[PDB]
């Protein structure tokens, strides 16, 4: 008499240690592995998305798409005090899990959870939510969404020099249009991490395209 996403942070809490970011995600990680399959990125991606993260040390990072929370914890724990995660989700269940999700985990002082669809949030971020641009994007939503927004990104102003857009999926489900993009363009600088999709032994892969400039 419950939804997914519900069980899913029902077993972190029945599971996991109160405040211990490590838990949450190997409680989380458990559970879709052994009983129920979830589009979190997962332990194995997971493990590619930090070390991105230990390589390029954002401060102020962006996630389009938080689902049950799973890499906003993920991403947050690596990150220190006065570092911004700001995370966009369009579903407000599962922004609703998300926000219990990251409160339990210990990491809720380092993300700002907003409500709405990216392409709507996207243009506010500078006036209302206090950015200058960002030093890290992280695009996990709908993958027909991950072309448009990245250059509405570019189109407001978000991406400076150096800023990472890191993709989940860019094989499967895959997001063609936005590697043939990235790829093509003198304003990328590509690498392709290969990889599995989260729970399966299926292919997948990770894309991170550092932006050089207008
Ligand atoms: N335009 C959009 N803006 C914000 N969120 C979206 C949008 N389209 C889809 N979503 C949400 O994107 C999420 C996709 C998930 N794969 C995110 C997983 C999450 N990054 C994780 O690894 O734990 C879902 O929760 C969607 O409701
Ligand atoms: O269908 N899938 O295998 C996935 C996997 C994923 O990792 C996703 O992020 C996803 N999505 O956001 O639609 C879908
Ligand atoms: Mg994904």
């Amino acid at each position: 008499g419950d939804t997914k996403e519900q069980r899913i942070l029902n077993h972190v809490l029945q599971h996991a240690e109160p405040g211990n970011a490590q838990s949450v995600l190997e409680a989380i990680d458990t559970y879709c592995e052994q009983k129920e399959w979830a589009m979190n990125v997962g332990d194995k991606k997971g493990k590619i998305v930090d070390a991105v993260i230990q390589e390029h040390q954002p401060s102020v990072l962006l996630e389009l798409g938080a689902y049950c929370g799973y890499s906003a914890v993920r991403m947050a724990r690596l990150l220190s005090p006065g570092a911004r995660l700001i995370t966009i989700e369009i579903n407000p269940d599962c922004a609703a899990i998300t926000q219990r999700m990251v409160d339990f985990a210990g990491v809720k002082d380092k993300v700002t959870l907003v409500v709405g669809a990216s392409q709507d949030i996207i243009p506010q971020l500078k006036k209302k939510y206090d950015v200058d641009t960002l030093d890290m994007v992280f695009l996990d939503h709908w993958k027909d969404r991950y072309l448009p927004d990245t250059l509405l990104l570019e189109e407001c102003g978000l991406l400076r020099k150096g800023t990472v857009l890191l993709a989940d999926n860019v094989i499967c489900p895959g997001a063609p249009d936005f590697l043939a993009h990235v790829r093509g363009s003198s304003c990328f600088e590509c690498t392709h991490y290969q990889s599995f999709l989260e729970y399966r032994e299926v292919v997948d892969g990770l894309e991170k395209a550092i932006y050089k400039g207008p």
